[PDB]
């Protein structure tokens, strides 16, 4: 029932049904909460989660630094990509 | 002191007084933290806490479990039993 | 530093300054914490500080117990000896 | 990605860009947790990272110290100078 | 307008939104800034804001010393009941 | 020159330049704290200058609670109305 | 040790070496304080150190209002020069 | 609970373990902060605690000033030891 909860969480996030998102997960070959994770990271970018967890191997991160990520952006009020540019000029 | 202020946690969750939460929890036989969740539940879901127990009953659950079936409802935008018979579609 | 944010917490709460609520503090004999803890519930009651410590003998109890009440009490809406009793009425 | 998220808190709290907080953060040859404290701190006092800082080595004290005093000056109603002459005058 | 913007910090720590966050306030009957606090060791320890006071009342203990060690335990890559007894086992 | 670093920044934040800043603070008969304060508000709110000060007046508030109200309006993701009504429902 | 961290900062924003900062600290007859601003003013501004002291005895003021100056030009997009004009200009 | 987070700082930056940090500030009969500023220290460098410890010792010199010509030495590019010549060859 706990896993039934979070993708209700990501189905809100995402905008989409619990169906939906179970079946996304399984397409990306994830975990319930690496999913929950995408929907909060791009809901807050304002992206897929598809694009998310593109983008999340594009930068090759886990999906909590690519959530964490997305916040620090949202904040900031840039890209994800940008972000990750900007984290990695600072060194 | 510690059951009179989860009662009246559970009286801000019910809407109701102190007095009828504890002869609820008579009445039903239960503790007061699992008439808080009760409570809980019942707010979450939009119907009463005896209502919700029976759901309790009817279903053949515990209060945790109709908790989180009741949380997960919320965000679909469904009742506990839709969220109950989805539960067990995706296994 | 802390038991000077504390006491200024406590000051805040009680409407008063840091070095009336110190010496309120030496007053009644009790720590700083404890003088917070009764600021809080002499806020969340609507009464002083010595009111409220006064009534912590008069029920004859600690102060945690009776910022237990004084939050019960802003629950479910009405004074703390009134739910003093109601904690009693129901064991 | 953590020390970035933490320069994005204080280049919120400062009301800057988080660049911006990481030249500065070069500037006062601090890392990224002093100065969101040093943020933060700035904030309740209402002055600025630098002017915090400089208060900060004027009483020869740390971040944490000078946050506390910034935050107990901001309940009791003063500044972060008097506070101090208060947290010496109370022993 | 600060417990408010208290209440957006914890709001976003804890990816929820700001009503939910109250709710959850007076669910656990704590203050924002507690709330907060909770949020932030939630966040360094990888847990919701519930479990964290849940494992703030198991060890008996208050809500800065937990924040404390759930960031002494995101350093040093354990949990914070690790850490809890890596706290006493040191002395 | 500070004033005018400020009234810059504040040029900044509107977009505009420094002139129409400075006229623009003595058409609202402000300093150009206020209007610096207003400019970040301005920005984060996503609105202009006059209708900032304007909501200022008519919620009949401070320049610094409205850009804490415009920030935590930013956090939470709707408009400054909505979260000061917010902050009243909940008390 | 002090003096000398100094001068690597102001190494680090006129892109120099140190030694190079001290010879040029003894050229202009300035402390190791006076050349950090000028180096900071002169990354602002984009001009080079001395270009900026020399700027700062043209326009006859100190290093710090020269600061200042860099600063409030740097936002508004014009020059040093431009900004003294103008500073003068609004009185 | 402090300077357990200490420890775990500077277990952080050696790259070790806590208890290692803590039997090496025993070793070297040094206090937890001395020790996370040899760590600071340490890893500015891109050395080890003791070598640290030792080069802190060869110069003479306090753990404060140690740092800030690693922090000094990071910016300029150069060692500790080059950055003391450096330190004393200007005066």
């Amino acid at each position: 029932v706990e896993e039934l909860l979070k993708l209700a969480k990501a189905a809100y996030y995402s905008g989409t049904t619990v169906e939906e998102a179970y079946k996304l997960a399984l397409k990306l070959g994830i975990s319930v909460e690496e999913l929950l994770k995408l929907a909060e990271a791009a809901y807050y970018s304002g992206t897929t989660v598809e694009e998310a967890y593109k983008l999340a191997l594009k930068l090759g991160i886990s999906v909590e630094e690519l959530l964490k990520l997305a916040k620090a952006a949202y904040y900031s009020g840039t890209t994800v990509e940008e972000a990750y540019k900007l984290a990695l000029k600072l060194g």
